[PDB]
């Protein structure tokens, strides 16, 4: 029930702003000074202008390194987020990974849904559950996902903990 | 630190899936059965096909009523979310409001950033802090925002509680 630093980076629903205290709302108390994610009054910096930073709440990183929505942000020059132009990836784009766990479809584009996450999915939030570990040719997970004891790709205590063969294994 | 029903509908960062227990991760434990928001394996239904439902995590509602990202969802037919086509609103579009608290720019388009939220902003997450209440011609907040005792538009205990002149005042 806490957002931002005090909530493990959770994000408020419907673009609600996370105040500097970790609570969700709308208004200057939440959206003004110290806003953490959501519809903050001052846009967070992103991409090239902000060391390759990603925007929260799936916001588009505009060509000038500002987070937002609308033509100016998702339109021409958009450096990340749900950009108006197809985002390439996969063997098709030198092993690039989609930002924010988006699936690299079989064709080399970034999205979320059966078309990207299903059959052929290359990296990200694939729903294919392709096997890893000693159990699977000693193959590794993409996105540095933790290969669990049971030979599964995921993120979490179950995956990243006790039994993790490879991946971002807890240490 | 809880997501979904047990977290007041908080959402995980970077499209992490909220398992049926309110925890954030990646994998079948979180993304499979019972997934709540984030990159769920089965897409949540939206718009027309799902009683005007909005997609979480700012996802695009495709023409067939499915939540996602990429051409198929944000492209042609997109019924909500950060749609590839400008979303109209404001006096320009019969008082329509942007979905998910997006600002209705001075021109009648939906976004988030200074261009929409700043000067001229019509409804949503305006950063203009235009005054309400008895303190302001007895004007009301848009989006049924709570007009606080001090004459401010917001959402939260401070706004919606004790002193609320109009808006979605707590009852």
């Amino acid at each position: 029930q806490r957002c931002g630093e005090q909530g493990s980076n959770m994000e408020c629903p419907n673009n609600l702003c996370c105040s500097q205290y970790g609570y969700c709302g709308m208004g200057g108390d939440y959206c003004g000074k110290g806003c953490q994610n959501g519809a903050c009054w001052t846009s967070k910096r992103c991409g090239s202008q902000a060391g390759g930073a990603t925007c929260t709440n799936n916001q588009c990183c505009s060509q000038y390194g500002y987070c937002g929505f609308g033509a100016e942000y998702c339109g021409a020059g958009c450096q990340g987020g749900p950009c108006r132009a197809d985002i390439k990836c996969g063997s098709q784009a030198g092993g690039k990974l989609c930002p924010n766990n988006l699936c690299c479809s079989q064709w080399g584009f970034c999205g979320l849904g059966s078309e990207f996450c299903g059959g052929g999915c290359q990296s990200g939030a694939c729903s294919t559950d392709k096997p890893c570990g000693k159990d699977a040719g000693g193959r590794v997970c993409t996105n540095n996902y933790c290969c669990s004891k049971w030979g599964s790709c995921g993120i979490g205590p179950g995956y990243c903990g006790a039994g993790c063969q490879s991946g971002g294994c807890d240490g």
